[PDB]
């Protein structure tokens, strides 16, 4: 089951080669901090994306080992939210990574609001931490501060049209079902 | 049982394509956010029976690892409720997602009511938010930014028409029954 | 034993189309809000004789793996009762669905009756709730809002009169006894 | 041993038919509500035999999982006693079934008896909403609102005189002894 | 072990049909209830010797789960001793039932005495209640109305005078030392 | 080991046998109740033997589950002690029985002897009670009423004089380190 | 290893057949008891010696499973101590006997010498109580009344000079050495 | 799966050498420290990277046993914090290496930035330290005094640009694919 | 391992009839009691190398299973200590003896030294009277009366001095290592 | 895996010979304590160096089974923080030696630094202590007074340049990649 | 592995012998104890190198099971430090020996330094007296007082200078790589 098969040589070096690359400048996406430049980081969506077309979308799972609230405070009627998250991601094999990620709220007059912002935040960069571990193609590179003096000097493409013509629109699906029944 | 079984090639090919795609116009919904513009969601429904057809009804499962409530709150005689939910969805192969739902509560008199609704609502987020991390076709893309911009130009279709003709009216399952018969 | 027996591809197949269709007018009933419109569902016993009809009487189990009193409130001499409880319901193959209901009580007088009705309600609504995941014929179509308004445009249909005339009499099962004698 | 036993084919059509329909009118008594209409119910000895009958006597188990008492208030001189009981039932399968019962003491003056009482009626109610689950045979169709209609239009049959002069009047028994020492 | 052997089924048929019948005038006893009627009951040793007769003295085993007093009250120098007690009885084959016992004491005057009368008797009635549950043999019936009422029409028998010219008085037991030396 | 080896038939049925008799003049003695008749009880080294020589020296156990102070009162200047016991026998088949005994302790002055009384007599009558389950010549026809009846109207037989010619007055046992070397 | 090793048939009745018989009157000593008469009893290395000679040094075992002082007194300069042990003596075979023992102490004036002797002295009287339970030649008859009344007729034998001119003298043992090296 | 393959002697030998040499110049940064001299270091990603092509990126795992917030300190409107982190590194033969970091905030206004940076940090520096112990090549040599003496007399290298015309610009990744079909 | 390896029958015989008779003049030494006679006893080495040569040095264990400071007093500037200890000895076959023993500390000032001398203390005589129990020549004589009185009608030999000739000079162990290399 | 593996006796008698020697005088560096003569260390990365290359880099593990800071005092401003951590060292065949080490700071004033240099010199010093065990050649022989006495007769030899032209300055590491192919 | 291995007799007899002797003039060293007249011991290192010696660098182990700091006073500015440490020894065969050690500070000024003194102490000491009790050669023959009078008669051999020309100048071992690469 998981955690217990072995990868084959093939799929290592596989895996390992497209794992060396880095990422191409659709992937990073940018902030401005308070108080400082260009912050450079990636979607969550992008990282999960490239998580099951790497490992495959049965050959890595994520966990919330632990969380807890680090503080909520009320300051003249706003609420300052705290959280930290432990995620561990691990493979099919058994390898894993560990990894912390916060979830920050300052603006938000809602303590419902503020608390779901900063636990889904809290979950969502500890996915991106403990998912960074693993190679440069699902998200080191953007540490690396060459490697962003090189994305600067790119010209800035324009965000990609989805073409959905082939989009999912009816629930039966022919094929998978087709193939779950030659698999039983 | 369940977590042991291994996924076969075809099997995997199949949902892994299948899961690939994005979702038609069909599933996402809109609501309006509290001084906000239109907020794209999907339904529950809808993403339960897409993991009932994508994994099998007997290939994924779903826990409640640990819920509390955050906070209850009397202000001038409303009840504030603030509830986070830790969802656990696995596969039949043992892969795994785990992730965190709020429930919400500011507008209810009673207080029963207020904590039926922010308890029944932190699960099925969180139901969303763990199945969302298996791929584009369960409810990522509701995330992309160009996807929702290419959906807003889209013609917005009627909903449609359940024709229920074959609807379950007998309890009697001669077929079912047969079946499982025939298996044992 | 439980949780462990594999599903055949007849009987997956089986019990996967039965669940993909819809239910018939004669489950769905319905309850006057307050300060609301009707609102529909389904009683227990339905969905529990579709459980023990869909997965078998001895195919699927349920628990209540923690239930807790939220609230037990004393307003000028009423009691306001709430209780959340969490059902986990479990399948022979190992596959599982976890949810919780919520039971209220406001009107009673006597505290013991308002504790029995609450607790009561919040496991069979965490019962309904646990069980609505596996499919649409198990309750799910009661949330889909197309089909309530397709339901809405059928006719009222009466009660069915029931046939008891093949009822259970007498206490020795002759059939059931020799066919468990056959077995041992 | 128990819950390890695998149900045959046969046995099993045997029981799930068996389970599959109703109980005659002799099983269901009523009771005059506190300010409510008839009240209609199922004895507890009568579903435990039926339990015995339908899965054997070493077919079935009940366990009570958790008891706490909810309240013992003392109003005026008189004690109001509510106790709730969590109760399991098991067959040898594997299967079970887990639900909640409440016993309620209002009139008794002795605090020793209320609490007898409820604790008693705690787990016998308990173990009848357990049974109810596994079929329509075990107690299910006592909540079917036609059912009760249909039983009201019913002559009411007079109570049966138990023919006892094959009752047990010596201890030795030497059936189940000889058959003990053929099995030994 | 115990908990671990098959029945045969030879054995389950003969102490099946034994545990069908009732129970003959010598085992029920009577009762004076305080404000009451006469109460009907069982002997504690008649069901142990019918328990032992049934199952074996190999066969059943019953253990005290938990057992908590719930209140011991000093009324005007008189002891108010209230006690639960968890039984759970088990077969050779796997089986079990748990039920609840309680005692009471209400007159003696030295606390010592009461706890005594109150924890034997709570653990007394819990074996009574627990055996209850494997047929009307070890004690149903007398739970039955139209039983009681048979009973109540019946000659009142005299008291059985023991015979007990073969009773023991050695303590060496040859026949038994010589089958487990057999057996050794 | 202990709790794992199964009886054979004719070891079970000499036990059995044995087991159903009743017990002799000698063994039960009497006791002047405070403010109450003649109360009959047995000895515990006459069970204790009578265990040893039924089931063999090496085929029961007794253990004591748990043990607790129920109180210590200091009135007057005396101590009243009173104590629970759980005690659990165990067969080398596996079968087993639970039970409580009580230590009192009311005269004595000094603390120290008083627990030590309640805490022995505590544990002894736990024994005695939990070897009464096993049958009627154990010590369970102690409780029958027409029993004691019947010892009532039996001569008054005078203590027997033990003849200790044959005791054990050298400490090595020839036979004893013979078997075991044999059996080495 | 220990408690696994099943007893042969010659074992088993040699070790049975020694355990039948009773006490020479060279164990038994005497004691005056303060404010009674002469209490008769067994010292602590006779029964010890008596386990290691019928079970054998390697055969018998025994735990101290809780030991807890039940008081330290300070009245007028001196010390009450009382102590409470529970001790387990279990042989090669599994079986298994738990027994209480008390330590008193009450005229010593240092704290930690009277905490010395109530601990002791509740282990010895532990192991004591503990072994009492396997029969009488390890020191049940010391409780039976018959048994002392015989002990008082005889005559007072002088304590037996101990003829230690084979003492031990040197550490080296060949023939245990030796046996162990053939053993190796 | 992981921690349990055993190493082969080529690879073991490969691994070996390639940790006994030293870093390049290329690796190791400068800090300017406080009110001290220029400290060298290793970035994370860089050691990480090392780690990936050095165990492969299946090879190692690292988890966070546990992580506390040493001190959170309000000194005039400022937040100092102090942050521990341990750190466990494993190998897939088993091997392992625990050690702890520290994450410092002392500047940032906002609480919640504070302890984002001291625990990422504390996390990060953990990662380095736990990883400096499996030999030079993977950041022990940053300690070596002569080392660091030897790379100060070193030419300043210019930071080198990626080439990123070969980086990853479609998600859909063909080799890995077609491997894994391959291995499934 | 240890406490799995049965005993040989001549190495069984060898250790019993080693361990039936007494000590020699040599291992008793004698300590002036405070306010009493002569206290006979044994030395702690004197039984640990009697423990290593007759059980092997590897055939015999002992751990402390607790220990815990009974009271630390503080009287005028001096230091009362009272410790207990639980020792455990247990042998190669798995048979085991546990048993307390106590250091006390009366006369030291500093505190340090006060703890020292009491837990040590405490750990020897738990490590004496637990390995008591295994046979007179491990220390059980010392209790005996009648040999003390035989002890002391014997002629007090002088201490015997050791030739050293042949004692521990270097290091290196040509035999143990030529015998470990033989085994390896 | 990890502490199963068993030594070979070529390995262990070549791991045994090179651990019986001590060190060089490169290993030994000296620092001047406070108020005291010259001491003599080794630093850290050389022992963990001696560590990879006697045992082998996956050959040996350590661990903090516990660490706790002992005391954080602030005197007039400074922080005195007192760490202790226990490290536990493993070897693949399972032997293990667990030591305490101490963290100490005193002259820094912010209170992070403070608690980083004692955690992190805690932990070094528990490795060097706990590897101390295993022999001379990991570090035994500094505490050897001749040992020091004859390396201060030592010249005083000038520290080695390192020879860095082989270094790591490429990531890729074709013979590593290729030998872990080789494997797979 | 550690803990399962079987000795072999020629190495049983090999340690047995080697532990049967005494130590050498060169082990004991001596201390001058407060008030008192000279102490002998035994250095650390010393028998640590006894140890890996006699069993093995891999067949022994050690393992601090818990230690505590007994008491940190301050008196007139001075730290008064007592810790008491469980250290358990175990061989490669699962004999194991525990015992307790203490380490005392009493004149350092930094309560730093005081803890670190005492818990190392404390652990060394522990190590000493758990490997005292494997036999004489290990340490025991330092509490024999005729072997303390022997060695008083000795000539004081001088301290022995360490010929150090083949101690440990370059990291690579040929020998033990070779020997693993065999092994491999």
């Amino acid at each position: 089951c998981f955690g217990q098969c072995q990868y084959t040589a093939e799929e290592y070096q596989a895996i390992q080669k497209a794992l060396r690359q880095r990422l191409g400048p659709e992937y990073i996406s940018s902030r401005m901090a308070g108080g400082g430049q260009k912050v450079c980081y990636i979607e969550g969506h992008r990282v999960i994306n490239l998580a099951n077309e790497m490992f495959g979308y049965n050959g890595w799972a994520h966990s919330i080992t632990q969380q807890n609230v680090d503080f909520v405070d009320l300051n003249n009627g706003k609420f300052y939210v705290g959280v930290c998250a432990f995620v561990r991601v691990q493979l099919k094999d058994g390898s894993y990574h560990e990894d912390v990620g916060y979830g920050v709220s300052e603006g938000l007059k809602s303590k419902a609001l503020s608390l779901e912002k900063a636990r889904k935040e809290a979950v969502t960069d500890g996915l991106k931490r403990a998912l960074r571990s693993f190679g440069n193609a699902l998200g080191n590179c953007i540490l690396d501060k060459d490697y962003l003096r090189s994305l600067n000097k790119l010209p800035r493409q324009l965000p990609l049209e989805v073409d959905l013509t082939k989009a999912k629109r009816q629930d039966l699906e022919p094929s998978v079902e087709e193939a779950r029944y030659n698999s039983c």
